[PDB]
DNA sequence: ATGGGCGCGCCCAT
DNA sequence: ATGGGCGCGCCCAT
């Protein structure tokens, strides 16, 4: 029955390093994982311009300013 | 270059349905499609006692009773 | 500080 | 309504 079935647990994304194995879930975290190994930080505080690899740790920086 | 990759857009998570050629980026998003499937709607309002396939609308649907 | 994993709920067309 | 797409942001270990 279809009723019973379960998305069976994948990892279709590779990262693209040749020397990495990993593999993810989801597409956005593998983009994420990349950024280990170019070392980009695209997100800036416009308050200390100081710069992060992910979305979620520069917001929860900024709410510390003030 | 390493620093200009992106992830090649993708659906590797595919409708078990043999009659639906249907595949998502993601497996949350075919957990939702199976249910079109099946007719299952999970998500009931406690206010009303309706029943919804997605919990994102139920969410809204509730805040119309406020 | 920052990474893996992924859920809640938005956008927007139906 | 209700479906496909997918981003913000949280959890919790790093
Ligand atoms: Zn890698
Ligand atoms: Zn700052
Ligand atoms: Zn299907
Ligand atoms: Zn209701």
């Amino acid at each position: 029955n279809l009723l019973n079935y379960v998305v069976p647990k994948m990892r279709p994304y590779a990262c693209p390093v040749e020397s990495c194995d990993r593999r993810f879930s989801r597409s956005d975290e593998l983009t994420r994982h990349i950024r280990i190994h170019t070392g980009q930080k695209p997100f800036q505080c416009r308050i200390c311009m100081r710069n992060f690899s992910r979305s979620d740790h520069l917001t929860t920086h900024i709410r510390t300013h003030t």
